[PDB]
DNA sequence: CGTCCATGTCTAC
DNA sequence: TAGACCTGGACGG
């Protein structure tokens, strides 16, 4: 997951969680390197929001619950596999790693963090990652600021392909991210970032790292992934224009990560 | 059986 | 920077 599926998975759980009361412990799979989540309430509720490559629970105890507590935020990063998924409390998927349960009245449900490879990770501090540039999905003003005022940082040496996506300065932009962005304004990817960049101190390359991702925001579905049905999946693939498209070249940036193009792959390539 | 590939970090050398 | 961290699917023989 990028920055569009932390962003629909952040409405998933306020949408989903809106009317359900949850109780007890957050319970860890007991192969989840993760921290344990000391919490326990009788009645609170979840609500998420979203920020580039990463997620925010709230767990908000209701008037009167107890023990008596303080609302906890858990931040989550996804890694390559993480998903939020609202299940029978009786059919946790495999690979359900933190799990968050429904009190009495209504049918028993467990909101699940569902990461099959465990590259996902969460923290107690319910603040996001410092470093991590602003969202180019939610500070847009804030992220084009980041940039270039900081051109001058070695980051910008290196290829346009590969600064996209340092979450310094991108955070949100992935993979997929960086080959469709690209191919909107057929810049080669081994153009130098700081060449391209230099240039805007018709939308431009930082336009369309807000406008791009909000294109798949606003499929609905959940971008690149299958909930919301194995439809909204092929409405993402059918999105798609360069990442994986037959006919498109490939390459390996220098950290073997693959920049899908179309034509010129540009002066600092391999 | 096997090999390779995948939306990302994270860290040891 | 090579390597680690993981599982599973799409392909090969």
């Amino acid at each position: 997951p990028e920055g569009p599926e932390l962003h629909l998975a952040s409405q998933f759980v306020n949408e989903a969680c809106r009317a359900l009361v949850f109780g007890g412990c957050v319970e860890k799979s007991s192969v989840s390197r993760n921290p344990e989540v000391p919490f326990e309430s009788s009645a609170y509720r979840i609500s998420a929001s979203a920020r580039g490559k990463e997620l925010r629970l709230i767990l908000s105890p209701l008037p009167g619950a107890q023990p008596q507590q303080e609302p906890l935020a858990l931040v989550f990063r996804f890694g390559m596999s993480g998903s939020f998924q609202l299940v029978p409390r009786e059919e946790l998927p495999r690979h359900a790693h933190l799990r968050f349960y429904t009190a009495p009245p209504g049918p028993r449900l467990a909101l699940c963090f569902v990461d099959i490879r465990r590259f996902g990770r969460w923290d107690l501090g319910g603040k996001w990652q410092p470093g991590r540039g602003p969202c180019v999905l939610q500070e847009y003003q804030q992220f084009r600021e980041n940039v270039l005022r900081n051109l001058a940082d070695k980051a910008f040496d290196r290829p346009i392909c590969e600064a996209l996506l340092d979450q310094r300065f991108f955070n949100g932009i992935g993979n997929y991210l960086r080959a469709e962005i690209l191919y909107r304004l057929k810049i080669p990817p081994f153009e130098k970032a700081r060449s391209v960049l230099e240039a805007l101190q018709n939308p431009d390359l930082l336009e369309l790292c807000h406008s791009v991702p909000k294109e798949v925001v606003q499929l609905g579905g959940r971008g690149y992934g299958s909930e919301s049905g194995e439809e909204d999946f092929a409405a993402f693939r059918a999105w798609l224009r360069c990442y994986g498209m037959p006919g498109m070249s490939s390459l390996q940036d220098r950290h073997g990560r693959t920049i899908w193009f179309q034509g010129d792959p540009g002066p600092l390539a391999p």
